[PDB]
């Protein structure tokens, strides 16, 4: 149920609506459904379909599915089409408005896609407000995991020169800095981050800060500012996010219902 044929898919390869490190995103037309069309030809087969078939088995609101995988003699990534981009643009975008509700009910959709993934025991790894997507209902998906998993905005991304790998460590969990091992009790870590990206208005965290140099600013007892009107419930979730010790940290199930208790204080 995963395979498309080359027959069902029109590939709009002259307007890009996407760069990534492994390949460009284009507009697509799936028969007669709009679509984002990802290339891989900027780089095993049985590996590949297996991820194809596991995020095909992903069916939640807020987590990005996948519509299928076309075989071209690099395969083409089939995702639904996302009208309003990244949560981090939107949220950055002068032309939108979002109140204080809003921005935390995109955080309490983030939480109920998260709770979804955790439960399936998936760890995304690198969990981020430019990692998640709006389509034209306002929905935020989780997105950049699976098939859809690349370096879309490379500036935040620093190479281990140990290891060779691009890490995201301003969202980075302190055990994932220090052991490079990633749990969903790290990705509650880099949701607290995304609460607080939120709260900003994608805002960068750690502007004062430097790459690797991050392992030792939180070892000296600090962790973000809360943000001017941030409730400071939500800035108290957002520190238990960050708690030293991982299993210390509230899971998604708790997450979601301590931010929808947020989010009904709200009028509007
Ligand atoms: C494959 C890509 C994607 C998926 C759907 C979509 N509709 C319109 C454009 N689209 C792009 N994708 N999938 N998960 C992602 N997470 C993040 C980003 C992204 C792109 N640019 N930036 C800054 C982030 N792109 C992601």
């Amino acid at each position: 149920h995963v395979v498309i044929g080359p027959s069902s898919l029109i590939v709009h390869f002259n307007e890009v609506i996407g760069r990534g490190h492994f390949g460009c995103v284009y507009h697509g037309t799936l028969l007669k459904i709009h679509c984002a069309v990802k290339s891989l030809n900027r780089i095993e087969v049985s590996q590949f379909l297996t991820e194809g078939i596991i995020m095909k088995d992903f069916s939640h609101p807020n987590v990005l599915s996948l519509l299928g995988i076309c075989l071209r003699s690099s395969p083409l990534v089939v995702l639904p089409y996302m009208k309003h981009g990244d949560l981090r643009n939107f949220i950055r975008n002068e032309t939108h408005n979002p109140t204080v509700k809003d921005l935390i009910g995109f955080g309490l959709q983030v939480a109920k896609g998260m709770k979804y993934l955790a439960s399936k025991k998936f760890v995304h790894r690198d969990l981020a407000a430019r990692n998640c997507m709006l389509d034209e209902k306002f929905t935020v998906k989780v997105a950049d995991f699976g098939l859809a998993r690349d370096m879309y905005d490379k500036e935040y991304y620093s190479v281990h020169n140990k290891t060779g790998a691009k890490l995201p460590v301003k969202w980075m969990a302190l055990e994932s800095l220090q052991t490079q091992k990633f749990t969903t009790k790290s990705d509650v870590w880099s949701f607290g981050v995304l609460l607080w990206e939120l709260m900003t208005r994608g805002a960068p965290p750690y502007p004062d800060v430097n790459t690797f140099d991050i392992t030792v600013y939180l070892l000296q007892g600090r962790r973000l500012l809360q943000p001017e009107y941030c409730p400071d419930p939500l800035y108290e979730v957002m520190l238990k996010c960050w708690h030293p010790k991982a299993e210390m940290r509230p899971s998604f199930s708790e997450l979601v219902s301590r931010i929808s208790a947020i989010f009904s204080t709200f009028i509007g």
